[PDB]
Formats: structure tokens, sequence, C-alpha cells
């Protein structure tokens, strides 16, 4: 697998801590993205470093950074993380956003929930409310108190099956995501599943579903070096080897 480290800007310049590891024996590689650079070699793990520790960059995929650049949240926006855990999309949001506004970052796992806030905290994330509950049930509370969201990252992950219902559950929680959308609101639904009833299938199920939403085009052109281009439906986009395999779709509340 290729490795990738995203800068974190709510700390530290990119170019800055690209000479700081530089000067350790890392060897680091441009990519479409000031703040992203591919790990060619490093003498020690990329996660053992003080600087990581210090929260001056997320280790991820390149893959992985899509999802909340497709979100392209503004630093006032109100959005909800629906399935957080651990975190690198919810922080790589409130860097896009400077810290500034809100996310509301779900994850039903206690022990996750952990992880999610240890990344947080570590990359000095301030925007973020973490509530650890069940999509399904905390719908419920936010309709309920009118707290409609600007734009929501449905991100999946690829009882036991609550623990994993964000793997199971897209469909159902696609909808919720809708339901929970400001009118032009938008939703990117994302995941590093390939499965045949969790892509292009989750995008047809709402479309069909709602008579309140429809497909934003996701164009492949800014992602340069990324092995990106279209899924089966127009304007969803599916990232190949050797990046980390990853389907991505974007929707806006009408």
């Amino acid at each position: 697998k290729m490795q990738f480290i995203r800068v974190n800007t709510l700390k530290i310049n990119p170019e800055v801590l690209k000479k700081r590891l530089e000067n350790k024996g890392v060897v680091l590689e441009k990519t479409f993205l000031d703040y992203a650079f591919e790990v060619k070699k490093s003498p020690f793990s990329i996660g053992s470093t003080p600087e990581y520790l210090f929260g001056y960059y997320m280790p991820q995929s390149i893959s992985s950074m899509i999802p909340p650049i497709v979100l392209n949240p503004r630093e006032d926006d109100f959005i909800l993380d629906m399935c957080a855990a651990p975190g690198g999309k919810t922080t790589h949001l409130a860097q896009l956003m400077k810290n500034k506004g809100t996310i509301v970052a779900v994850e039903i796992s206690k022990t996750r929930t952990k992880a999610l806030k240890s990344n947080i905290n570590r990359m000095g994330v301030l925007n973020t409310i973490i509530i650890n509950a069940d999509m399904r049930k905390y719908k419920d509370y936010l309709l309920k108190n009118e707290i409609f969201f600007d734009k929501i990252l449905l991100d999946a992950p690829c009882s036991e099956e609550d623990i994993k219902y964000c793997s199971l559950r897209q469909k159902e929680l696609i909808d919720i995501g809708i339901d929970l959308l400001k009118k032009d609101g938008e939703l990117v639904y994302s995941t590093c599943s390939m499965e045949v009833e969790e892509n292009e299938e989750v995008i047809k199920y709402i479309l069909q579903k709602r008579n309140d939403v429809e497909l934003i085009i996701i164009k492949a052109n800014e992602f340069k070096g990324i092995n990106i281009k279209e899924g089966y439906i127009k304007g969803t986009l599916r990232v190949f080897p050797p990046n980390e395999p990853f389907f991505i779709a974007k929707l806006r509340k009408i």
C-alpha cells in the first residue's frame, strides 16, 4: 500500500513540515494537494514521530482525502460526519474549515469514540462535537429539535451488527442524511468498500426513493496523479489501485 500523509495546516505549514521530516531521513513526494505528500521512504514508522504526536500530520491514503475536498465545507457551515471514527476525515474537514463553524461527529462504538477523540485532540481540532450514539436514534433527537445541516459526510467503513452498522445500513443512513439536510444542503457519500450493493446502488436507491434529491456531478480532473475515473453513474467517482479503492458521490437536497 502507498503511504501518504496529510499535513495539518491548523498547526504547521506544509513546506516547513516537509523539511523537518526530510532532515530526519524521510523522502516525500508531491501530490495534487500542496498539503499532502507521498512517503517514499522513511527510516522509522511514520506514526512514531514527535511530529505525529504533535498533530502535524495525519497518515492516511490520498483516496481518503478526497471525500472532504469534494464536500468542500465553508468556514461557517454546520456539518454532520455520520460515521466518524477514526477521525481522519473529521479532522480534514476541520482543517478545511480553519477550525471555524461546527462539525458534529457521530460514532456508535464507545471504543472507537476514544480513537476519534484522540485524533481530534492530537490534531488540535476545536470545532467538533463528538457524539457517541447510533445515528438511527440520534437522528430523532436532531429532527425533533430542528437541528439541520448545511453539509453531511456519510463515509462508510469497509449487537455486533450495531457496531458495524455503518458498513451495513448505508441505504437507511443516506436517507436519514437527506432528512437531516437543509434544503439546498449537500451530502457526500463515500466508502472504501467495493461491494455491489454499497457504491452506485446506494445512490440509485436514494434517487429513486426521494423526490427532493439530485446528483451533483463530481469531475475527476483536479485529482491529478490519482487513478480515478467515473463509476457507472455519471458524475460519481471510483478510485483504483495503486491508490486505495474508493467510491465517492455527492447529492443536493432540492
